[PDB]
C-alpha cells in the first residue's frame, strides 16, 4: 500500500471534519463576487470558475508557456480557456467540453481575447480525433472513494493526451490520480518520452490527490507523488488553518487579433469616403491595433454610446390567457434576441467574417449567360427608369429627427445633391452602412438568443438608391406575373394557393433548401452579373445605376460597434465581397442559381470547372425552349425558394450549388436534398399550408406552423397598456390567418375579450415581408375575414360572404394536433371551461373599461 493510506483515511472520514480538512492550510480564491456578478449579465473581467486562478498560478511559475494553437479537453465552463485568451503568445483557443445534462454547460465571456476563444459543448474528448496543436490543456478526472475506479479513469486520460502529444508541445494535464502504482508507471513511461513532471497546486482542496503534469518542470516522480503524501496526511491532525485568499484572476476586456489581414480593399473608391467619418471625429479616431476582423478591411474606430439589448418581457396579459403552455418550453424558452455591442460581435465572429472561394470558370460562365438572359427576360414587357424625388417624398407615408420632417425640409434635397452630382463623377463621402442587430424573438435560450444584421443607410442615400434601382419594386418586376417564379405583392395567406398551384406541375417532388446565410454568400460574380441591369438602361440613368452598384454594392464602407476594455467605439470596416432593393437582387440571384441547379439535374452541362463551346450552347437552347417553363416551377421570395423540377434527379446536382456559394444549411455539403412529396409540407416563409374544406365546399388554403412558434413568439415584447395592445396585435393576426387552430382562436378570443375595445392594436406583429398587418384595423374582424378569403381572394370563387365564427371551419382534430395543438389534453379543455375566470383577472388589471365579449357559448 503506496500512500494511498490517506485515502482510506479521507473517504473514511467524519462528514463535517470532510469539509473541515477539505480547507484547512489551502489557498482559495474569493468567488463570491465573480459568482455574483455573473448572474447579473455582466460579462467582463471575470473568471468563470475557480480554474482561471489555477492555471494563472501554473503560468505565472513559467511551468507552462501555452502558445499558438492551444486545445483545451474538459473546458467545463471555461476557465483555462477564457484564461489562455487573454495571454499573449497564444493565438487561438479550442474549448471542448462533454456538457450536458449532469456535467457542466459552457458560458459566454466577453474577457480579452474572448474572440480567439471557440468553445464546443457535447463532445467526449476521447472520441474525437487528434489536431494539430502547439499547446495541449485536459482538466478531466472525477474522484472517487475507491482509488482502483479512478486509477482507472487517470490511465483513460493519460492515453489520451498521449495521442495529441508532440515532441515538440506544451501540455498542463490533470492527474487525478497520481500515487496509484499504474499512473506512476504510465507517468514515469510518459515522462521519458514528453518529459516535464509532476506538480502539486497549492489551490486543490485537501480532498484530492490532484497532481499536474506540466511540460516546463522537471522532478522525480515518485518522490514528488509521496512528497505529497505526506503533506497530505499530515494536515489530517495540523489543527484546522485558516485558508489563506488570493484574488481572483481579472480577465480583462475586449478582443484582440491584429495578425492576418486578408482583404485587399480600393482604397481609390472607398478612400474619398472614410476621410469623412475620421474627419467628423478625430477627437475620438483611434487605431485599434486589436481589431477582430479577418475577411473585413479595418481602418480605426471613435467613441460611441452603445445601443442595442438584450432583454425579455413576458406579455403577461397573452401569457395569463396561455395558462396551459407556462409548461411547453418551446414557449417558455423564447427569448429576444441581443443587439448589445457585443452579441453584435459574437454573431460578428460567426456569420459576417467569412469569405466564398471563387467560383469555377465554367459556373462562372453558367452564372452569366443564365443572369444575361434573365434580365433580358425579366424585361420583355418592362422598362426600367428613375423615381422621382417627389415619389420619394411621397414614399415617405411609412416604410432632421425624422424622414418626413427630413424630406419636406430643403436642406437635404441639396446634401442629396452635393453627392449626387458625386456619384455621377465617380464618388461618395456618405455612403456608408451602419450594421446594428436585428431584434427578433428567435427562442433559444436557458434564462440567451441571436442571429441577424440590417444594414441600414443613410437616409439620404437610400434616395441615391432608390432613384437607380427602385423601379424594381416599384413596377413589380419581382411579381409572380412578370417573374414567372417570384412571389412579390403577395399576401402571406395567399402564399398557400402559388405551392397548389406549383404541385399542378408534372415533376418530382417539391423542394425547399435553405441557404447558410444568404447574403454573407453573395459572391462578386453574384454582384457584377445582378449588375447587368444596366445593359437594359441609357443617358443619365445608367451613370446613377452604375455608381450605386460600382460604388456602393461592390465597394462599400460599414460601421459596427464593438465594446473596447475603454468604452463602446464604433470600428469602421469595408468588405467588397458580400450584399447589404436587396430584395428583387436576392430574388433575381437566387432564381438564376435555381436555374443552373434545375439545368444540373438535367444534364445540359457536365462540369462546373469548364463549360464546353457545345456545351454553353445547350445552355442557351435549354434556357431559350424552356427557361420560362422552369421558372414557371419554382415560388421564390428573397433567398427562400421552394422548386419542382421535371425528375429527382435534382436532389443531387450541387457542384453547381456549392460553387456558387449558396451552400445549404444543416446539412453535409454533399449529401442528397430532401424531396417532399405532399405540397401541405413544404415550407416556404417560415409557414406550410393546409387545404381546408368549409361547409358550402369552397377550397381554401391557409398558412399554418407549429402552433408552438406562434404562441412563443406572443408572449415577448422589446405599461399594461402599451403591452395589452401588444396581444391585441398578435390576437387580431391569429383570427384572419391562423383561424383554423383551435387552440389559438380560443386563445384569440379570450385576448380580444380581455382588451377593452377601442384599443387599437400597434408594433409590428410580425417582420415578414409577405405579411399585409390587414389584422391592425379595428373593425369587425369577420368584416377583414371575408374581406381578405372571400371578398379579394382570387383563387376564391364563389363570393357568397360568411357571416359567423360557426360556419368558419377549423383544420381536422389531428391536423391541429400535428401542426401542434393541445386539443385531446385535459389542461387544455380545463383552461377552456374555466376561461371566462383568467379573462377576468386580466380585465380586472387593464383597468375598468369597456369589453366585447367573443367567447362562444
Ligand atoms: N470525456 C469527456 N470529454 C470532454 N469533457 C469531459 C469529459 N469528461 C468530463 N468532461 C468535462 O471536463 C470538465 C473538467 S472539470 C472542468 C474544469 C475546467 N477545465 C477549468 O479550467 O475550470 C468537466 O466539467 C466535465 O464536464
Ligand atoms: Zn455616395
Ligand atoms: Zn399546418
Amino acid at each position: 500500500t503506496l500512500g494511498e493510506k490517506w485515502k482510506n483515511r479521507l473517504n473514511a472520514l467524519g462528514k463535517s471534519e470532510f469539509q473541515i480538512y477539505k480547507k484547512s492550510g489551502i489557498q482559495e480564491v474569493d468567488r463570491t463576487l465573480a459568482k455574483e456578478g455573473i448572474k447579473r449579465g455582466e460579462t467582463d473581467h471575470h473568471a468563470v470558475s475557480r480554474g482561471s486562478a489555477k492555471l494563472r498560478w501554473f503560468v505565472e511559475r513559467n511551468l507552462v508557456t501555452p502558445e499558438g494553437k492551444v486545445v483545451d479537453l474538459g473546458c467545463g465552463r471555461g476557465g483555462w480557456s477564457y484564461y489562455c485568451g487573454g495571454l499573449k503568445n497564444v493565438k487561438e483557443v479550442k474549448g471542448l467540453t462533454k456538457g450536458g445534462p449532469g456535467h457542466e454547460e459552457p458560458i459566454p465571456m466577453s474577457t480579452y481575447g474572448w474572440n480567439l476563444v471557440r468553445l464546443q459543448s457535447g463532445v467526449d474528448v476521447f472520441f474525437t480525433p487528434p489536431e494539430k496543436c502547439d499547446t495541449l490543456l485536459c482538466d478531466i478526472g472525477e474522484s472517487s472513494p475507491n482509488p482502483t475506479v479512478e486509477a482507472g479513469r487517470t490511465l483513460r486520460v493519460l492515453n489520451l493526451v498521449e495521442n495529441w502529444l508532440n515532441n515538440n508541445t506544451q501540455f498542463c494535464i490533470k492527474v487525478l490520480n497520481p500515487y496509484m502504482p499504474s499512473v506512476i508507471e504510465k507517468m514515469e513511461a510518459l515522462q521519458r518520452k514528453y518529459g516535464g513532471a509532476l506538480v502539486r497546486n497549492p489551490l486543490s482542496r485537501n480532498s484530492t490527490h490532484e497532481m499536474y503534469w506540466v511540460s516546463n518542470a522537471s522532478g522525480n516522480i515518485v518522490s514528488s507523488v509521496n512528497m505529497i503524501s505526506r503533506m497530505l496526511i499530515n494536515r489530517f491532525t495540523m489543527r484546522h488553518k485558516k485558508a489563506t485568499y488570493e484574488p481572483d484572476v481579472d480577465l480583462g476586456s475586449g478582443t484582440r487579433n491584429i495578425g492576418i489581414e486578408s482583404e485587399t480593399p480600393n482604397l481609390d473608391i472607398i478612400g474619398k469616403r472614410i476621410e469623412k467619418i475620421k474627419q467628423e471625429h478625430e477627437t475620438s479616431w483611434h487605431y485599434d491595433q486589436d481589431h477582430p476582423y479577418k475577411t473585413w478591411a479595418y481602418h480605426g474606430s471613435y467613441e460611441t454610446k452603445q445601443t442595442g439589448s438584450a432583454s425579455s418581457m413576458v406579455n403577461g396579459v397573452v401569457r395569463l390567457l396561455t395558462k396551459p403552455w407556462d409548461i411547453i418550453p418551446m414557449v417558455t424558452q423564447m427569448a429576444m434576441t441581443d443587439t448589445t455591442p457585443f452579441g453584435q460581435q459574437r454573431v460578428f465572429k460567426e456569420k459576417v467574417d467569412t469569405r466564398t472561394q471563387e467560383p469555377k470558370e465554367g459556373t462562372k460562365k453558367l452564372m452569366k449567360i443564365t443572369a444575361e438572359w434573365l434580365w433580358k427576360e425579366l424585361g420583355k414587357k418592362k422598362t426600367p427608369r428613375m423615381c422621382t424625388r417627389e415619389e420619394f417624398t411621397r414614399k415617405v407615408r411609412s416604410n432632421w429627427k425624422s424622414a418626413r420632417e427630413a424630406v419636406e425640409d430643403s436642406g437635404f434635397w441639396e446634401l442629396v445633391d452635393k453627392e449626387r452630382n458625386l456619384h455621377l463623377e465617380g464618388k461618395c463621402e456618405t455612403c456608408v452602412y451602419n450594421m446594428m442587430g436585428k431584434r427578433e424573438k428567435k427562442l433559444g435560450e436557458f434564462g440567451a438568443k441571436g442571429s441577424r444584421a440590417i444594414w441600414y443607410m443613410w437616409l439620404g442615400a437610400r434616395f441615391l438608391e432608390f432613384e437607380a434601382l427602385g423601379f424594381l419594386n416599384e413596377d413589380h418586376w419581382f411579381s409572380r406575373e412578370n417573374s414567372l417564379s417570384g412571389v412579390e405583392g403577395e399576401g402571406l395567406h395567399k402564399l398557400g394557393y402559388i405551392l397548389r398551384d406549383v404541385s399542378k406541375k408534372e415533376g418530382g417532388a417539391m423542394y425547399a433548401d435553405d441557404t447558410a446565410g444568404w447574403d454573407t454568400r453573395i459572391t462578386l460574380e453574384d454582384l457584377k452579373n445582378e449588375e447587368m441591369v444596366t445593359n437594359h438602361m441609357e443617358g443619365e440613368h445608367k451613370k446613377l445605376a452604375e455608381a450605386i452598384f460600382k460604388l456602393t454594392y461592390q465597394n462599400k464602407v460599414v460601421r459596427v460597434q464593438r465594446p473596447t476594455p475603454r468604452g463602446t467605439v464604433m470600428d469602421i470596416i469595408s468588405r467588397r465581397d458580400q450584399r447589404g432593393v436587396t430584395y428583387g437582387l436576392n430574388t433575381f440571384t437566387n432564381m438564376e442559381a435555381q436555374l443552373i441547379r434545375q439545368m444540373e439535374g438535367e444534364g445540359v452541362f457536365k462540369s462546373i470547372q469548364h463549360l464546353t463551346v457545345t456545351e454553353e450552347i445547350a445552355v442557351k437552347n435549354w434556357l431559350v425552349r424552356v427557361g420560362r417553363e422552369r421558372l414557371s416551377r419554382m415560388a421564390i421570395s428573397g433567398d427562400d425558394c421552394v422548386v419542382k423540377p421535371l425528375d429527382d434527379r435534382f436532389a443531387s446536382a450541387l457542384t453547381a450549388l456549392n460553387d456558387m456559394g449558396k451552400v445549404r444549411k444543416d446539412i453535409q455539403q454533399w449529401e442528397p436534398s430532401r424531396g417532399w412529396n405532399d405540397w401541405t409540407q413544404v415550407p416556404f416563409c417560415s409557414h406550410h399550408f393546409h387545404e381546408l374544406i368549409m361547409k358550402d365546399g369552397r377550397v381554401l388554403v391557409v398558412p399554418c406552423r407549429n402552433q408552438d412558434e406562434l404562441i412563443g413568439r406572443a408572449r415577448i415584447s422589446q405599461s399594461l397598456r402599451e403591452t395589452a395592445c401588444l396581444g391585441k396585435s398578435y390576437a387580431q393576426m391569429w383570427s384572419l390567418m391562423y383561424f383554423h387552430r383551435r387552440d389559438l382562436r380560443l386563445a384569440a378570443n379570450a385576448i380580444c375579450s380581455a382588451v377593452p375595445s377601442h384599443w387599437v392594436p400597434t408594433s409590428r406583429t410580425t417582420w415578414s415581408i409577405h405579411a399585409t398587418h390587414e389584422w391592425m384595423t379595428t373593425e369587425d374582424m369577420l368584416t377583414v375575414w371575408n374581406r381578405v378569403w372571400i371578398q379579394e381572394n382570387p383563387w376564391m370563387e364563389d363570393k357568397t360572404p360568411v357571416e359567423s365564427w360557426e360556419e368558419i371551419p377549423y383544420l381536422g382534430k389531428r391536423e391541429d394536433q400535428w401542426c401542434g395543438s393541445l386539443i385531446g389534453l385535459t389542461s387544455r379543455a380545463t383552461w377552456a371551461k374555466n376561461i371566462q375566470t383568467a379573462i377576468n383577472q386580466v380585465r380586472s388589471l387593464i383597468g375598468n373599461e369597456e369589453y366585447t365579449d367573443y367567447m362562444p357559448s
